[PDB]
């Protein structure tokens, strides 16, 4: 029995066809563990409660690895999703006024990912070297802030339960879609795909060669899923296979 950590939301859609696409075709037996954020799989996948998990980058999984030492391993690559920058309130962020107060992610590799994108949109500039090169930028590493835009670095989860009370806020994609928020028709801005953010199947590093790994690797990049994530998820999610 395969138990498999994933997100609620998009993740645990996608892997409701992964596992029929596991048993009918690789004869696996997968179950499908649903967390409701980002914080536990990889400890549930260290500590033996999991086989796997997918509901991260390698961004993610690297800063988790730096934080923990865990012995955990991409076993390949699921979907790519550009994160969006959310508003009730203005259509564009040239729109902003003075003052205006945005929200982004507060776990490293997501709260340089959404700082990056507002520098690319050209709403900050951070200090030389903050963000790249496997650091990680905080908002205490802006350097240029023209409009004096107030920051908040909450809980990634929470962001679209704030949307009321902030001018905008860079949201992830799971986490969005969740809240029928969709980036490719209700995003005031997006990343492009060229990024280093695709997703993926971690396992513990010990098991990276069980024949089971390659096998629900192929469950999950199967033209059954890509064919579902095309049509469920309308663009939102590129698969990466
Ligand atoms: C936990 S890292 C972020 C994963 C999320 N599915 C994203 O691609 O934005």
């Amino acid at each position: 029995v395969i138990k498999v950590g994933t997100v609620a939301g998009p993740d645990s859609e996608v892997w409701q066809v992964v596992q029929k696409v596991a048993k009918e075709k690789e004869g696996l037996n997968v179950k499908v563990i649903e967390f409701n954020d980002y914080v536990q799989p990889n400890a549930a996948l260290d500590s033996g409660d999991l086989d796997a998990n997918s509901f991260q980058h390698q961004p993610y999984l690297d800063s988790q690895v730096k934080q923990r030492g865990y012995k955990i391993v991409s076993a390949g690559l699921t979907y790519i999703s550009p994160i969006g920058v959310y508003s009730k309130k203005f259509k564009s962020l040239k729109d902003l006024p003075q003052g205006a107060k945005l929200a982004v992610p507060n776990d490293p590799s997501n709260e340089n990912r959404a700082l990056l994108l507002l520098q690319t949109q050209g709403v900050i500039k951070l200090k030389a070297g903050a963000g790249t090169g496997g650091n990680n930028a905080t908002v205490l590493d802006i350097a240029e802030n023209p409009k004096k835009l107030k920051i908040s670095e909450l809980d990634a989860a929470q962001l679209p339960r704030v949307l009321s009370d902030v001018d905008a806020a860079v949201i992830n994609t799971n986490y969005a879609l969740a809240a029928n928020l969709q980036p490719t028709k209700d995003a005031i801005a997006l990343e492009s795909l060229t990024s280093p953010y695709a997703n993926l199947i971690a396992v513990r590093a010990k098991d990276k060669d069980q024949p089971w790994v390659k096998k629900l690797v192929k469950a999950y990049q199967s033209p059954e899923v890509k064919e579902f994530i095309k049509k469920q998820f309308k663009g939102s999610m590129v698969a990466s296979f």
